[PDB]
């Protein structure tokens, strides 16, 4: 009963978003795990800690959690979903290390049990994270292939991922050139992302807009970075302001492209900055 309490209050501080009481609470939540029974509650917990550890890119503290409540869940036949979640959280934390091979694994691991138990969400969510690891692979063919099969899956359900797929599959195109097919998926992501007032991926739409689908409105990538860094998303400024300075770098544009690693480094601040 005392670990119980504890343990909500640890849910209950992370859901108001107070991390460092969430901890605090699980901390101790976790001493009095001596006195804990099932192997599944145990489980519950850990699974928890690795996820509030998650979020605050606590890298190491996250995958140790999330691999103790990982490797209990798997044999729990009907615990599928808290198995594939917890192999999401792994994987999550692999893709911040950029460890993108590593986390492909595990996402393919996601796919088949996700098959294999008829979560047709968790079909979806594994193709989507698949094809993002694929991307950054830069195996672009296989990124894409997985993409469409999410796509299928969330166009029917209408959930929020279908605009992060229909954009990463918009950016996958375009980067091989493929620009036609690019800007079908432009026009429907956009699209789909203004009438959810979707802000963030009709800001970053704006920046594929500016790099592929204008006649080189570059201005579109700038403004789309200040609404971006306004709402204080700044690993978003970083990953994809790379993106676009290594995209003029390969043009010759090497004043634009300084520009923008510029930005990355002062978004990088930010970051560390809190
Ligand atoms: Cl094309």
């Amino acid at each position: 009963l005392e670990y119980y309490f504890y343990f909500f209050k640890g849910m209950y501080e992370f859901r108001r978003k107070e991390l460092i009481s969430a901890i605090s609470a699980y901390r101790i939540a976790e001493s009095k795990l001596s006195e804990v029974e099932d192997e599944i509650e145990k489980a519950e917990f850990f699974f928890k800690v690795s996820y509030v550890y998650y979020y605050m890119k606590q890298t190491y503290f996250s995958m140790n959690y999330a691999n103790r409540a990982l490797k209990i869940f798997r044999e729990y036949e009907e615990y599928a979903v808290q198995t594939v979640r917890c192999q999401f959280i792994v994987a999550g934390n692999l893709i911040d290390s950029l460890e993108y091979e590593r986390a492909l694994e595990q996402f393919l691991k996601s796919l088949e049990i996700s098959k294999e138990s008829n979560i047709e969400h968790l079909i979806a969510m594994s193709h989507m994270n698949i094809g993002i690891c694929y991307d950054e692979l830069k195996e672009y063919k296989k990124a894409s292939q997985h993409l469409i099969l999410a796509l299928e899956i969330f166009e029917k359900s209408k959930h929020s991922f279908l605009t992060k797929t229909l954009f990463t599959l918009t950016y996958v195109e375009a980067k091989q050139q493929n620009y036609n097919v690019a800007l079908i998926y432009f026009r429907k992501g956009r699209f789909i992302a203004d009438k959810s007032d979707d802000k963030e991926y009709s800001a970053k739409f704006k920046i594929l807009e500016g790099l592929f689908f204008s006649d080189g409105e570059t201005q579109l990538i700038k403004n789309a970075f200040s609404y971006l860094a306004s709402r204080k998303m700044f690993a978003d400024v970083e990953n994809f302001s790379i993106e676009v300075a290594d995209y003029f770098h390969e043009q010759g544009n090497l004043m634009l492209s300084n520009e923008y690693y510029r930005m990355s480094i002062e978004a990088r601040r930010k970051i560390k900055k809190g």
